[PDB]
This record gives C-alpha cells, sequence and structure tokens, in this order.
C-alpha cells in the first residue's frame, strides 16, 4: 500500500503569500502583489518572476523578515485535514516556490513528512536580494512529486496533488487526482477537481 499528497505552500496551506508580506516589510509590496499575481496567473516565468521579486528585497533585515513571517496563519482546516490525511495512511509533503525559512516552520508545526521549498540569501542578517532553489524550473515540482514517490515506493496513480497556482502545473501533470485550491483559471483548467471554499477539508471527501 501507501498514498502519497502535496500541497503547495502559499494560499494553500497557510492563507497567504510569503514573498508578498515580507515584500510589504520593504514598502515594495505593491509591485510584488502585483508580479506574484501574474507570476500565478502563468503569465510570466516562474523563475525569472521570483528573482525578480526577491531582488526588491535587497538588504532587508532578517528582524523584519521574521515579522512578516510571524504574520502566517495557516488555512482553515489545516490541521484537522493533515490529520485525518495521516490517518488515511498518507505521505503528506508540501513543495513551494516559496522560502526554506517560512516553509520549515509550517512543516515543524503540522509534522509534514516532507517539505521541498527555495531559499532567501542571507549575509549580515540582511537579504541579499538573491534566491537559489529547486522549485523554480517549470517542470520543478513535478520532478519534485515523483522523487518523494520513488523514495516511498509509492505509485503515481496513488499521488495527490492540491495547488493553486501556475507554477502547480508540473506537479498536476504528475499526479493521480489533482485538484485546485482556490486556484488562479490557468491551474483550474488542468484540474480534475476545483474547490471554491477556502476550507481545506473540503478536499477529504474526495481523498482515498
Amino acid at each position: 500500500k501507501k498514498k502519497l499528497i502535496l500541497f503547495n505552500f502559499d494560499s494553500t496551506l497557510v492563507n497567504n503569500e510569503t514573498i508578498d508580506e515580507i515584500a510589504r516589510e520593504a514598502g515594495v509590496e505593491e509591485e510584488v502583489k502585483k508580479i506574484t499575481k501574474e507570476a500565478m496567473e502563468g503569465k510570466l516565468n516562474f523563475e525569472q518572476s521570483l528573482r525578480k521579486r526577491v531582488s526588491l528585497l535587497k538588504d532587508l533585515p532578517i528582524e523584519k523578515v521574521e515579522k512578516a513571517i510571524k504574520r502566517i496563519t495557516p488555512t482553515e482546516g489545516a490541521e484537522e485535514t493533515i490529520k485525518e490525511l495521516k490517518n488515511r495512511g498518507y505521505v503528506v509533503a508540501v513543495v513551494s516556490g516559496g522560502f526554506d525559512i517560512a516553509v520549515n516552520k509550517i512543516k515543524e508545526k503540522l509534522g509534514l513528512d516532507y517539505a521541498f521549498a527555495n531559499r532567501l540569501i542571507v549575509k549580515d542578517g540582511k537579504l541579499t536580494g538573491d534566491v537559489e532553489g529547486e522549485v523554480l524550473k517549470e517542470n520543478a515540482k513535478g520532478e519534485i512529486l515523483e522523487k518523494i514517490a520513488k523514495i516511498e515506493g509509492i505509485n503515481l496513480e496513488d499521488t495527490v496533488a492540491v495547488g493553486d497556482g501556475a507554477n502547480d502545473i508540473s506537479m498536476f501533470k504528475k499526479a493521480g487526482l489533482k485538484i485546485a485550491f482556490c486556484a488562479k483559471p490557468i491551474l483550474k483548467e488542468k484540474a480534475d477537481i476545483c474547490i471554491e471554499k477556502r476550507d481545506l477539508r473540503e478536499i477529504l471527501k474526495y481523498i482515498k
């Protein structure tokens, strides 16, 4: 046996867009949110859009980054959904184009089995304005889904992907069940199931 379910981080497991929250601390939230929206709608190349948004955070003090991170709250039904999923024999993972500093926290908190995300480069207690990681390429999340499944010896037909943006496309491509959670048109068009109510528990009826 064994099943696997992956979630994107921003706006799915948590209620906010990490990059937008941090940008708010840098006084550049209007340009960043506009770019985030375009990126998730699939109107921009993900990597380029992320490097462009992170560049605007150059020199931001880590204390500032932390204030933004502290504002990150879990999406309604998050804890309950994860608990029931583990109950049904699922390996639970979070794969995000976001940042480890924020994602690892929810991994710790919710007790997730796997967490993959990019990294904000920091030096002298301040962001350098650069980002690196393996969740940048268009095919990134899909390779990660496959890699986690291979490690676990889980068949792709037994994998579930829950996303909300353009960069979740490659994840859907390899997932057995594709669920778009309060997502952008570009991803909804590719989903087996579209959920419009902001409650992660809404996915459970379709799970297992």
